[PDB]
């Protein structure tokens, strides 16, 4: 009903319609400039202004029917940013709209933007730059109700240098010499499909592309291109089963954009574009999970988009659970069970970080007055799969819930809707069935802290290897270290080892002689796994290794995945023999991190 990380007017006084971008990227002065056409909709009788979302944001003027208007920027609200007021030549009725030119220009401050020097990407000549507006960021970039309540339509133009290309979250649309420049090029888009602002993104830079199924490019540096391209070749495999799951792909190209390491998360499932870290590229295409979890997105999150940010969780957790369908679908349903097991894990890490009473660890949270940045963790992504495994189990097992999840989208498509909405909806579809979900503790699930109520049944096929190993070396002597071998590996996939891994972490610390034996028979520090190599690492750090400092602080900082690179920082500045260092490397290198992770960073470091 009410979106408390959004200043603008809710969707119940106005809501835009169609957005029309005419913007230039000057990496000069690292700044967009352009104007930001907003097609308005009025939701009341006698509409004379509204409010937009704005956030170190430069309006120039603002033109409506050929002529200026009045308007004002309220003072800032911290990360909400500053409410611009304005005032329409004329009072709207109902579903009556209007055209609002908005000339706006960017602060090189913009946290939805990193720009990138030449030194800072693969090529060493040109510069870079992406955008990322989840959650709320877009209003960072153009003025607009910066809320996942509107839905609207765009169509954009962007200039940019010749020697340099432009990608959007839509459909390219052609691409001409700048009329007015003949330095620059000009790159068309249109994103036919209604879309909440927050997926609006950009990226400019010396992009080379591969094509790797019949609606799928693979985007990067030519240093990457290739390197890419190989490890997301089943890519349209994931797209055919995800149709099979939640019906046709609405979204016509579904191409790919890997982006330089200091990208924040490892994907964003921009429509048409998603983004994804380097760190997947392992080699062996063994984290392609996280492209099923992008492609996922296309139906639960973009399709059927949560309402608020209160109720994240609907676009995670369901996203999360067609995410271990496709990779089930693909390695078999004891697969499904191993990753679902392994969520269950980090879930019991998210909460003992946070602690069993943190509000960030209840499903629908309340973000009144809470920058969602520092919300964000991975508790809407597990606690919200394992309510969905929990229901699947519940409810007679995963044919038919898939069949509730493939209604649940075709029913709330195009839409943005609540937990009430989800929960009615499952009482709907369930009808035959209110006995059984009556005996759900849905205050608990939904509102409660701490780990769920009731944990589901996982099969354990895979994932005995890795406890029987973990439990060897967690309970093993000095005398029991020479026994272990490379041997121990040799049945186990690089999921395993990873697990293997995990579940060692938890019990950390373990003696600093345990920790250099492993690295003699297991050598992990040749792995070159981004997810392996993190949990390696943490664990040495924690054991208290001081060889494992400058391997940590490398990967910390030669990558920007906050996923690595947060307990990474962390891990170090518990180090006593790394304390020091681990607040001189952020603060040498806060200058050229991304802005949010800079802004984390310094908050798990205490030094903001
Ligand atoms: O579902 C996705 C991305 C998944 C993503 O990268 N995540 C989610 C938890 C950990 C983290 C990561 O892999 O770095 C998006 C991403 C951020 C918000 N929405
Ligand atoms: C990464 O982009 C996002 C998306 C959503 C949020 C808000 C939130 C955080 C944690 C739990 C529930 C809701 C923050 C950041």
């Amino acid at each position: 009903i009410v979106d408390t990380c959004s200043l603008a007017s809710p969707a119940s006084v106005c809501r835009t319609k169609h957005l029309h971008l005419r913007c230039s990227v000057d990496f000069t002065r690292r700044t967009l400039t352009g104007t930001a056409a907003l097609t308005v909709q009025s939701q009341e009788d006698n509409l004379r202004s509204l409010v937009l979302d704005t956030k170190d944001l430069t309006i120039e003027k603002v033109v409506i029917n050929g002529q200026e208007v009045k308007y004002a920027l309220g003072e800032r609200q911290s990360y909400k940013g500053s409410p611009m007021e304005i005032s329409l030549p004329i009072a709207l009725s109902k579903n009556q709209e209007i055209v609002i030119e908005i000339s706006f220009e960017t602060s090189p401050k913009s946290s939805a933007l990193q720009w990138l020097t030449p030194e800072q990407t693969s090529g060493k000549e040109h510069p870079y730059l992406f955008s990322q507006c989840q959650a709320i960021h877009c209003r960072a970039i153009l003025p607009c109700q910066d809320t996942p309540s509107v839905k609207l339509t765009y169509t954009a133009e962007v200039s940019v240098p010749k020697e340099l290309v432009a990608l959007m979250s839509a459909i390219r649309d052609g691409e001409t010499p700048d009329p007015e420049d003949p330095s620059r090029k000009i790159y068309k888009f249109i994103q036919k499909v209604p879309i909440p602002c927050y997926l609006i993104a950009l990226v400019v830079g010396a992009l080379e592309s591969r094509q790797i199924g019949p609606r799928t490019l693979v985007w990067s540096e030519k240093e990457q291109v290739e390197k890419s391209a190989y490890e997301f070749s089943e890519t349209e495999s994931m797209l055919k089963i995800a149709e099979d799951l939640g019906g046709p792909y609405v979204w016509g190209q579904y191409d790919l954009l890997v982006l330089p390491p200091s990208f924040p998360y490892g994907g964003m499932e921009n429509p048409c574009l998603t983004f994804v870290t380097p760190t997947l590229l392992a080699g062996d295409k063994s984290l392609s999970n996280v492209i099923a979890h992008e492609i996922s997105h296309s139906w639960t999150g973009n399709l059927v988009t949560n309402k608020t940010w209160d109720h994240f969780w609907l676009n995670e957790g369901h996203t999360v659970y067609l995410e271990r369908h496709i990779c089930g679908r693909l390695f078999g349903e004891k697969f499904r069970h191993f990753n679902a097991l392994g969520g269950w894990g980090e879930l019991q890490n998210s909460v003992k970080t946070f602690g069993e009473t943190h509000p960030f660890t209840k499903l629908v949270v309340d973000l009144t007055d809470i920058d969602p940045d520092v919300a964000y963790s991975s508790v809407p992504y597990e606690k919200g799969f394992a309510l969905l495994f929990y229901l699947e189990q519940l409810l007679g097992g995963p044919e038919i819930f898939l069949g509730f999840l493939k209604a649940y989208v075709e029913k709330f498509s195009y839409k943005s809707i609540t937990t009430d909405d989800w929960k009615d909806f499952l009482y709907s579809y369930f009808k035959d069935k209110v006995d059984v979900l009556n005996q759900v503790d849905w205050n608990a699930w939904l509102y409660s802290p701490g780990l769920p109520p009731i944990k589901p049944n996982y099969d354990m096929t895979l994932t005995n290897a890795c406890i029987a190993l973990s439990q060897r070396w967690i309970t093993a002597k000095e005398d029991d270290l020479n026994s272990f071998n490379a041997t121990d590996l040799k049945d186990l996939s690089s999921h395993q080892l990873n697990e293997f891994l995990a579940q060692t972490l938890q019990r950390a610390p373990l003696p600093l002689g345990h920790i250099k034996r492993m690295q003699e028979v297991y050598n992990f520090n040749a792995i070159n796994n981004s997810e392996i190599r993190f949990r390696w690492l943490r664990l040495c750090i924690q054991s208290k290794w001081e060889d494992a400092i400058p391997l940590a602080l490398k990967m910390a900082t030669e990558q920007g995945r906050m996923k690595f690179t947060r307990p990474l920082f962390k891990d170090l500045a518990a180090f006593d023999k790394s304390h020091d260092q681990a607040v001189r490397t952020y603060q040498e290198h806060k200058a050229s991190m991304h802005p949010v992770t800079a802004m984390l960073v310094g908050k798990d470091l205490k030094v903001d």
